[PDB]
């Protein structure tokens, strides 16, 4: 599955044509099958004629006016003509051959400039979902339109979402990350945009399948009519979907999330709408990457903050003045055990199970610093407090003087609703805490240090 | 002062258009701009709690609804009642701004491949220059500046591009003053600005307040809308008769101005200004882009050398010696040109004996926090005048300040010459003074602070 080389299908979608065209004679190497249809040429008549075959000389000194730019692209949006067919056209190489596309005309600033400014007031990334989602919706006008964060895991959820109104709401529903395998992420994070008109679209090859000259499999990464593949068209089918359009959001050079478009009737995208929302991509995607920033920045300098105050209060400042030794790793409860002596605070297991918690820390934990948002699988008994101590950081001050620091945070019973995971499936997550941010386990590790240095 | 001077309620508008301030839903005319009977044949007196209808065609009229029918009236900007209109809702009545109409193939062929010039950068100062010369090709104007704005607000000219024989402008500095801060928020909400004729008699609103409210008319979205005078009276002091402005924003705070200056009069059509307005929102999303790339690029190798500095000291008898001997060493942390570790261990170009031991008695005796950091040393510690050629920008960590365990980091004097446009010519000469510290660099030393404690308290 993430084998199969999906950039490279020897397959277009009908709707438009294809032409890998060598340069500089303007030599058309490779056509797609729809040829005829669509441009009237029959395929053996276009292979191997020079582009003016089909071309007049003033398009053709366009064409070669934009061969001379350091990126073709910078023209992207070209409009050829063909009874005077007009047709969009997106020129880019690859394998040295120029990919041209033609995708037939339909007879934009202002669409999008509400919706940039409407990002530019958010304040989370959830607003920015839920504003991007809207504004999809009404400039495209699919049925559906999702917002699909990627997780740790690589794993989709629907953090947002609009559709029609009788539609089913797949909202917050996770999915795995088989369903989108590794060339599809990366297609996507070298493409803003992807676009599947017609779910039952009947594939027109790539006549040659390979390039005359180099033998090479025609490479179809930035290619807009490139071939669905099958194990996502059926999955498409499954669901109705017979109009795609994926948005690739995009931070740090990698695939953040997508925006996906779900259409019941089949839909043609015209490339004004096209431009209007591959533009909001890149909006969404730095509005999310600031905002994203802002809040992490903002707790970790909130988090050094309050080892600060701690710092100037030294036993006496950590569990007594406002800002306490719990607040420094957002824990519910923590216990300051030195020797025989136990400062409880917060939520706390009673006295008992902390010191057979401390035996079995001073038996198994060889370090300073050791965490888990959930302690039940690794000291069964702490099933018996999963409800006040389901996580903990120990940090060990002394293993000699037996000198620990125990925090302490609540069971976050989790249910995360699957569509199917190895329709809906509930997952019960138990016994788990909210997981340990890396900065507040690297400010309870630096506060033994910083223990320690009040003598 | 000038801080608090409300520009966007002048009253007035400029003459070359005609404002029309209507309520909703009935199309009552509420207010005129002065000038509606020359241009339009229409006293102002003619259209006072008037319906639009009497003065726009029943079959335009008619689109103009199915405009306020949505949620935001700009998307239908430009109309063509032949003038183009700019409808836009603002403080109650709806505001349709009227200008005389003004093949163009080329212009919007060179606009999408100027987007893609600005697409293809890589450096800020390429965005500057690229947008600041198709902005020019594409208007037509005399001179175009890009015109970014410093942290104290100050402006300074990064890119131009102007006539022949016009004077460079570029590299001067200008004081915040130039523009108050009003004027800085109406360019965060208006993103593009112009003033076709600076010459210009301004025309009033008939009534100034709303008739139905005792309200001014907020003009703040208004394109007609008359300058304040000090800005005229600017323009007439250096002679350019015609502008035009592109704000650029980053993070909702004006990062810079495009600023276009004609000697002739120009009237831009809103074609071209919707053009030149999209350009800007390009430029501002690429410099955001380049900036924040630039910052994780030099946020993430400046982990990458306290990461390794971390490895050496666990991986030696001294951290010290795993600190200043290897190779990256603790003065690619801060990026200082010296550094001592105190006893004492100097690193590169640093104060000599007895002057570092002066720095470290002045700061056991004056300095009080954890970490501390300046660019000019001396004006702090004026015995560092005698050691500004190494140490004028400093760094001081207190990794133990009861028993005197430092950390200082050293930077040489760079001379600056700020060439000022005002407090003509101003040139500035700024010594004594360091580079800048940049505040990944000081949480490097603090996180270097951190990791000293952490494998000392190993041993
Ligand atoms: C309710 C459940 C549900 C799931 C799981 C789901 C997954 C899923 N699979 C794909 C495409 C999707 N899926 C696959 C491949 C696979 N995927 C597989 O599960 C297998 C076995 C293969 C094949 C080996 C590819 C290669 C692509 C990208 C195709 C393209 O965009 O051209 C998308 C992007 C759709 C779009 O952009 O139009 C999504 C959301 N969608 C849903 O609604
Ligand atoms: C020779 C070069 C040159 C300079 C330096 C210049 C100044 C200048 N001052 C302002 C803002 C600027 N400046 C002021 C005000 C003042 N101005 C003052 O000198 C004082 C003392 C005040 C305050 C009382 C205002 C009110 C505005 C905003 C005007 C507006 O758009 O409403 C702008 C931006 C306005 C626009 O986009 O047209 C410019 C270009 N213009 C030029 O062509």
């Amino acid at each position: 599955c993430d084998k199969e080389p999906i950039h490279i299908p020897g397959f277009v979608q009908p709707h438009g044509v294809l032409l890998a065209i060598k340069e500089p004679e303007l030599t058309i190497l490779q056509v797609s099958n729809n040829t005829y249809n669509c441009l009237g040429f029959h395929p053996e008549e276009l292979l191997n004629q020079p582009l003016r075959k089909l071309l007049e000389s003033e398009q053709i000194d366009f064409l070669n006016d934009c061969l001379t730019q350091e990126d073709i692209q910078i023209v992207n949006p070209v409009e050829f003509t063909i009874e005077p067919i007009i047709f969009d056209g997106i020129i880019h190489r690859s394998n040295g051959v120029v990919i041209l596309e033609l995708e037939p005309a339909i007879l934009f600033y202002h669409l999008v400039k509400l919706a940039i400014g409407k990002l530019q007031s958010t304040k989370t990334v959830t607003e920015i979902s839920q504003i991007i989602v809207t504004e999809v919706r009404r400039i495209t006008g699919f049925d559906r339109v999702m917002f699909y964060r990627f997780d740790r895991d690589w794993n989709g959820i629907v953090i947002a979402e609009d559709k029609q109104e009788h539609l089913p709401s797949y909202l917050d529903l996770h999915y795995p990350a088989s369903d989108i395998p590794t060339p599809a992420r990366k297609l996507y994070s070298q493409n803003w945009l992807r676009l599947i008109p017609d779910a039952d679209y009947q594939a027109a090859a790539i006549v040659p399948t390979n390039n005359p000259l180099t033998d090479e499999p025609l490479d179809l990464s930035g290619s807009v009519l490139r071939s669905v593949s099958p194990c996502h068209i059926e999955y498409l089918h499954n669901m109705g979907v017979k109009a795609s359009m994926s948005i690739s959001i995009i931070k740090n050079n990698k695939l953040w999330g997508l925006i996906a478009c779900h259409h019941q009737t089949p839909k043609y995208v015209p490339y004004e709408i096209r431009h209007a929302c591959e533009f909001l991509g890149q909006v969404t995607s730095l509005e999310i990457a600031t905002k994203e920033d802002n809040e992490d920045s903002e707790s970790k300098i909130e988090i050094k903050s309050v080892l600060a105050k701690l710092v100037e209060y030294m036993i006496d400042g950590l569990i007594n003045k406002q800002p306490n030794i719990l607040n420094l790793v957002n824990a519910q409860g923590a216990a300051i055990c030195f020797n025989k002596e136990l400062y409880l605070l917060g939520n706390t297991p009673e006295k008992q199970d902390i010191q057979n918690l401390l035996l079995w820390i001073h038996n198994n934990i060889d370090e300073d610093i050791f965490y888990t948002d959930s302690l039940s699988q690794v000291y069964p008994e702490a099933e018996k407090f999963k409800d006040v101590a389901s996580g903990l950081i120990a940090l060990s001050i002394s293993k000699t003087q037996n000198k620990y620091v125990l925090w302490f945070r609540p069971e976050e019973v989790q249910t995360v609703n699957w569509g199917g995971n190895p329709e809906l499936w509930k997952e019960i997550v138990r016994l788990k805490s909210l997981p340990w941010k890396s900065y507040e386990v690297n400010a309870a590790a630096e506060l033994r240090g910083a223990i320690i240095t009040v003598v």
